[PDB]
């Protein structure tokens, strides 16, 4: 392993026993956090899925995956957005949507689905990319207490720090929010949460967003986004945990829609 350069740690090195590969170091090798990328490794090693970054190997601490060339969804998306249509945008979604669809069979929680944990392989692929944050469900419930990216977060997960396949499709909610406004940075979630408190304010911004999302207030529609693509964002946005839709019935809208922009209707 030849070391070529720093991506994210994660490194791009070179697998050449006299090939190329991303590898995830720890940078404080704590006890803790050790036994917390032991577990990483695990969960990454158990998942196959054509939109999951794959795994590839251990190294005596160090985690040896695939190198996706494109980077993460964040900066392609920046660098392509004149070419990136909504068609384009929705055959991101649907991969994204069937790799949680995916994870659930499993019974992880991903805790961290963002655009900047999806990564790129090229201009037909994107791959969840980051696991770091990622729980496997106890037995005795469907749910996960953890004691942070608060504008991506469920208003349980906010409250309760209670996390679930439910609280992902939240944050899958802000995912499908940021593609369709091309994550632009003065749209970003923090930046419009942070407007709609009021830059009047730490710890009392989770406050207002916590009081702000029970009051209903929500991200707005993007600019040149259709009304079934923000109906999905606010189905994903209930308050209710019940009332969430499922990773396999978004998927199968996502596909419906995406067919029906190509086909005209
Ligand atoms: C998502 C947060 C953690 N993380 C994972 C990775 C990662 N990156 C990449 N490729 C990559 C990254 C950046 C750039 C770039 O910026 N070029 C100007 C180009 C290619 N392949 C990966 N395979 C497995 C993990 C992983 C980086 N950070």
């Amino acid at each position: 392993l030849k070391f070529l350069q720093q991506l994210g740690s994660v490194e791009m090195c070179r697998y050449d026993p006299l090939e190329v590969v991303a590898v995830k170091k720890l940078q404080h090798s704590t006890e803790e956090h050790l036994r917390d990328f032991e577990r990483e490794i695990e969960i990454l090693k158990s998942l196959q899925h054509d939109n999951i970054v794959k795994y590839k190997g251990v190294c005596y601490l160090k985690l040896i995956m695939e190198y996706l060339p494109y980077g993460s969804l964040r900066d392609y998306l920046q660098k392509h957005k004149e070419r990136i249509d909504h068609i384009k945008l929705l055959q991101y979604t649907s991969q994204i949507c069937k790799g949680m669809e995916y994870l659930g069979t499993k019974r992880y929680i991903h805790r961290d689905l963002a655009t900047r944990n999806i990564l790129v392989e090229n201009e037909n692929r994107v791959k969840i990319g980051d696991f770091g944050l990622t729980k496997v469900l106890p037995q005795d419930k469907e749910y996960y207490k953890v004691k942070s990216p608060i504008f991506w977060y469920a208003p349980e997960s906010l409250t309760e720090s209670k996390f679930s396949v439910a609280s992902d499709v939240w944050s899958f909610g802000v995912v499908l929010y940021e593609l369709f406004t091309y994550i632009e940075k003065s749209k970003s979630p923090p930046a419009e949460f942070m407007r709609m408190i009021g830059n009047d304010k730490g710890q009392m911004i989770v406050f207002h967003l916590i009081e702000l999302l029970k009051n209903n207030g929500r991200l707005p529609r993007p600019d040149g986004c259709p009304d079934e693509i923000y109906m999905i964002m606010t189905e994903c946005w209930n308050n209710n945990v019940n009332q969430r839709p499922s990773f396999r019935d978004l998927a199968l809208r996502v596909d419906q829609i995406r067919d029906n922009m190509a086909g005209g209707s």
